[PDB]
């Protein structure tokens, strides 16, 4: 396949459901490479857990944690960090109040060449064991021969824009892994990086991060089709920010205008939100526990009521997951059948103002809070007008594998969005068990 894009394994699926999926210890295989040293970026790190994904050959090799915690989760991570003489850790600068470090990256350098490996996991055993997490896994990158002068950039800018994601840390261990990324050859990327970091972007800037970032791609590299205000806009998250008293606030007037964009020229689109049930929490794989993973608080969601008759199921039969509660984060445009789509974005970015941007300074900047990374995949970049949508994500080369079923069911009248922190005890779950935050 071109597109690169797997799924994690699950336990407890069929085999058919995991036949084309990856565990991380397929990824950090000596098949995929003879590992030199590897960068992890992540947000919650079981630092023995991870280590002990690595194959044994490989458990020695420098591993840099590039992580954002303070104070005393900080201390707590460089405690589970020092058994490890081989591991270094890199503290992302948070400067911006109630930002996070979200981006899920492996950089992973092999004698053979260079691969980056942009997720939506955690580093702990959870995450990997029954959740529906996605995956993309770049092209084995070869090294640019010493003396040799040439870009090793791609059609879609990805090496460039890679480097400038990592310039933003200002952070001496990534200065190495950007010496690394210079000297390797990435022209065969086919998609486009979309990346937050936090800070206050204006003029150029702007467009550099968030979702002016995704508007500036879809500016330059969708073209608009007839009747495109009836193609839908789908997002597919784990967690919800505050989004305002109204629609209007941010989600349908810079969020939604974002998203709608198609080429370059000058709304009724409907907005389609994917977001657990308490009904589909209780009845998933890890039961009530899964919501742990789904962090939308009570505070949050009563101050934004108007936001719930945007929600519709986790259903995800095409690839046997409808158990698996979703972790991967998905935004994406289909036509009005849900036949094809004009483009597919995964991400760790969540539906919050923090992970995407908000406007500021009457229009004129874009503040972001945390770090967040996702890849793009447009049609253009593979000579295409459009995707045909997969009709089974796992089964029998030009269609795109969307990992849950379309089109999305609204919820039921009697549904409710999962909220972590407060409790269940009506029904119980897989497992016998109540929900008692
Ligand atoms: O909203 C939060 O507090 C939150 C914190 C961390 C993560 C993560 O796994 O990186 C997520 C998520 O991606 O669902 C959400």
């Amino acid at each position: 396949n071109p597109f690169q894009f797997y799924l994690t394994r699950v336990s407890g699926v069929k085999p058919k459901y995991n036949s084309g999926a990856l565990h991380i210890k397929d990824i950090l295989s000596p098949l995929f490479g003879t590992l030199v040293s590897s960068a992890q970026f992540n947000y919650c790190f079981d630092v023995d857990w991870l280590v002990k994904q690595y194959p044994p050959e490989f458990r020695k090799k420098p591993i840099l944690l590039v992580h954002g915690d303070k104070r005393e989760a900080k201390a707590h991570l460089h405690a589970q960090a020092k058994p490890y003489e081989n591991i270094s850790l890199c503290q992302a600068k948070l400067d911006i109040a109630f930002g996070t470090h979200h981006t899920k990256m492996m950089l992973l350098l092999y004698e053979e060449g260079l691969r980056v490996v942009i997720h939506t996991s955690n580093l702990i055993h959870a995450d990997w064991h029954q959740k529906t997490q996605g995956i993309w896994l770049s092209p084995l990158y070869p090294r640019i021969a010493d003396g040799t002068h040439k870009s090793g950039e791609s059609p879609t800018h990805f090496k460039a824009d890679l480097i400038s994601y990592l310039m933003a840390y200002n952070a001496p261990s990534l200065k190495e892994w950007i010496d690394v990324i210079h000297k390797h050859d990435l022209s065969e990327t086919n998609v486009y990086l979309i990346g937050s970091t936090p800070g206050r972007f204006q003029g150029s800037q702007k467009d550099n991060w968030g979702h002016f970032r995704l508007k500036k791609l879809l500016k330059d590299h969708a073209s608009s089709m007839p009747n495109a205000e009836s193609w839908p806009v789908v997002g597919q998250f784990s967690s919800v920010g505050s989004l305002g008293a109204d629609e209007s606030k941010w989600l349908c007037s810079e969020f939604k205008e974002s998203m709608l964009t198609l080429g370059k020229e000058s709304s009724s689109v409907p907005l389609y939100l994917i977001y657990p049930s308490v009904e589909n929490v209780r009845t998933s794989l890890e039961g009530y526990p899964a919501g742990g993973s789904l962090p939308y608080s009570i505070q949050t969601a009563e101050k934004q009521n108007w936001l719930h008759s945007y929600f519709h199921k986790w259903s995800a039969e095409t690839s046997g997951r409808s158990n698996a509660m979703p972790h991967i984060k998905t935004y994406m445009r289909p036509s009005p059948d849900f036949s094809k789509i004009a483009w597919f974005l995964v991400t760790s970015a969540n539906l919050s103002k923090a992970a995407w941007g908000a406007l500021e300074k009457n229009g004129t900047q874009l503040m972001i809070r945390s770090y967040e990374l996702g890849v793009l995949f447009l049609p253009s970049a593979f000579g295409l007008d459009s995707f045909k949508v997969k009709q089974k994500f796992f089964a029998g080369m030009a269609t795109f594998p969307v990992p849950y079923d379309l089109p999305p069911e609204l919820y039921g009248s009697k549904d409710r969005p999962w909220i972590w922190n407060i409790p269940y005890v009506k029904a119980p779950d897989t497992h016998g068990n109540m929900w008692v935050p």
